[PDB]
């Protein structure tokens, strides 16, 4: 049985910090659902690339349950992620049975707004650090990828393969993962 | 007067091959067209990322000139790039008006197919070399990033954001691609 992940992609969401999870997990053999937050039709992301979802949030959550939730950022993406219920309760229906929650750039501050992971070691964006912070209920890291339990974090367009590589390292192993790397050409 | 650039989407497109270089370009103030290779409906990528273009290739062609014409990668992208006669009249004339051409992993091959830019060091993904090199009309590069004139290529979804910025740094100079990389969070 191959492992599942659910994307949410909400209107201004950053792009790149969404495709390159969604392909490198393909790559990785996972079944990947591109949810939209709004619905079922396309999404205008961040610096206006538009993205098809392969199912609306209200359908996909129907499906469930995934191996992994992943929350791109994009600060009026993660915006939109933290004032919807409906993350609010997927996020804790996926703490709850002790599955992966990843999120990357300002997609963590959707776990403030909904309460998760709290006293876990974080990673964002440098500009989302103080709103991650409000309150003092994560400790916060500089890694360009972190880890700390079910709860895992990244900073920006630039750490993108490494989170996504992490996500497939912790769902699929590491020898899944590096034969997925090579290909790729990183540095 | 801000440059402009013509992205051309191609059904089996490396999504982050395309998505990544349209973000960065946008980031620095480039008026990025994606057009369409089949037309104005969305198009499904390799790894089944479905992007909407903002115009047919039909239509955007007429819009010129582009400071910069970028082809992207992916194995069957690059094929559909190869096959159009749309796409050779526009590499050609992007050549004879001295014109930045750009192409990542599987996309040079294209450069080949219409005959442009012989001569010239290149780069492609490692998998596209033979290909690339059939005949000999240009010399192979194993740089990230290669630029020789006109001429722009890359090699891989992993070298996309050096690949972006470089086509930034050709058009907008050094100081805007440095502004633009910082707040990537690139290693």
């Amino acid at each position: 049985a191959s492992k599942r992940a659910l994307v949410i992609l909400a209107k201004g969401a950053e792009e790149m910090e969404t495709v390159i999870p969604v392909d490198v997990m393909r790559r990785a053999g996972i079944k990947v659902t591109v949810a939209g937050l709004a619905g079922k039709d396309p999404v205008q992301c961040s610096r206006d690339v538009v993205i098809a979802p392969d199912a609306s949030l209200e359908d996909a959550k129907k499906e469930g349950p995934y191996d992994v939730v992943v929350l791109p950022g994009g600060n009026l993406g993660a915006q939109n992620l933290s004032e919807s219920a409906a993350v609010k309760e997927i996020l804790k229906e996926q703490e709850n049975r002790k599955g992966l929650i990843a999120a990357i750039c300002a997609g963590p501050t959707a776990l403030l707004a909904h309460e998760i992971g709290f006293g876990s070691k974080v990673t964002t964006h440098p500009l989302a650090k103080d709103k991650m912070m409000n309150g003092g209920h994560y400790t916060y890291s500089e890694n360009r990828v972190e880890k700390d339990g079910l709860i895992l974090t990244s900073r920006g367009p630039g750490t993108s393969f490494e989170f996504a590589l992490a996500i497939v390292e912790a769902l699929n192993g590491k020898e899944v993962a590096a034969q997925v790397k090579a290909p790729l050409v990183l540095k």
